[PDB]
């Protein structure tokens, strides 16, 4: 807890110049077009533009702690809106260009964005989600579950059980949920493209899952302002705000970023919606 290694914090930000940034996002568009199975890996950097601080950025939770300062929230978890990046990920799954989505984020924004829970692994848990110890039935609440560390919330199961509801928020020593890690690992291994967005990739095994794509000739794209553990293994590193990257990419793919209708929970993905025909590439 007090001793827990919080990794490299507050490393300097990298900004690709405008010409290099556009070339790289056109290369990312080329990679998504060519790839059969695209897996996205998200961390705290995809929520910074909705007022939720990350952990290891210049004003990260751990970075600020290291300097004896406090992280700053510009939102509650309840009033936080999915970013352009969150909504881009919704659309990419809908049109069948996203196979699976692996997130380290506990902020609940993927679920609340309307992203289908059967194509999502929430490796570190979800602050709005509590789970019955007896029957493992999960509840997606409209308010944050008041506890962290897999503790009793004080509510009981209502399945046709009265089992003790517990939060899904892993503490440092807790291993990943077997179901989410198993599906995330399978998805990453089989992927021919793994794209990382606002994660420094410093937490095992979460941060390592993109590397699994590299086995069998898979391609790895890392989008991050700061350096990441696995920068040297990337076929492409894009240093820029994830919203600028994802909005340019969606424009290149000929996709609109959909409207958020407010907080909505989707258990199961649908068959793909129509998508634009693919460019002639080579
Ligand atoms: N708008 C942005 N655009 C691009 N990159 C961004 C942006 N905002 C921040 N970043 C980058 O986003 C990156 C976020 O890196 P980290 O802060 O380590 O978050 P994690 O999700 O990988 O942390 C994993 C676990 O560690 C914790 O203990 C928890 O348990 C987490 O679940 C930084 O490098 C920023 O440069
Ligand atoms: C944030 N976090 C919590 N637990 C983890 C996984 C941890 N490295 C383990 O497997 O034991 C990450
Ligand atoms: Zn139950």
């Amino acid at each position: 807890p007090f001793t827990a290694d919080k990794g490299k914090c507050g490393l300097p930000e990298i900004f690709d110049p405008p010409e290099e940034l556009e070339r790289k996002v056109w290369e990312l568009a080329r990679l998504v077009w060519q790839s059969s199975s695209v897996v996205f890996h998200t961390g705290a950097g995809i929520s910074t533009a909705s007022g939720i601080p990350d952990f290891r950025g210049p004003h990260g939770v751990w970075t600020m702690e290291e300097r004896g300062l406090a992280p700053k929230f510009d939102t509650t978890f309840e009033s936080a809106r999915p970013t352009q990046t969150h909504m881009a990920l919704v659309q990419l799954e809908r049109v069948g260009l996203l196979r699976f989505l692996v997130s380290q984020n506990v902020d609940g924004l993927h679920v609340r964005s309307g992203f289908p829970r059967d194509k999502l692994a929430e490796l570190h848990g979800n602050m709005f989600v509590e789970e019955c110890a007896k029957c493992k039935t999960q509840y997606v609440r409209d308010t944050v579950v008041g506890t962290m560390g897999l503790k009793a919330t004080g509510r009981l199961c209502t399945v046709a059980c009265r089992g003790e509801l517990r939060d899904t928020i892993l503490d440092w020593e807790d291993s990943l949920p077997d179901r989410d890690l198993a599906l995330a690992d399978e998805a990453s291994r089989n992927a021919d493209l793994s794209i990382t967005l606002g994660t420094s990739l410093q937490i095992r095994p979460s941060g390592n899952l993109p590397l699994a794509t590299k086995r069998r000739g898979g391609r790895l794209v890392i989008v991050n302002l700061q350096p990441t553990k696995h920068d040297r293994h990337a076929d492409l590193r894009i240093h820029g705000y994830v919203d600028e990257v994802m909005t340019r990419l969606m424009k290149h793919l000929g996709l609109e970023i959909p409207a958020w209708d407010g907080p909505r929970v989707l258990e199961r993905a649908l068959p793909p919606l129509p998508r634009p025909p693919t460019p002639k590439l080579e």
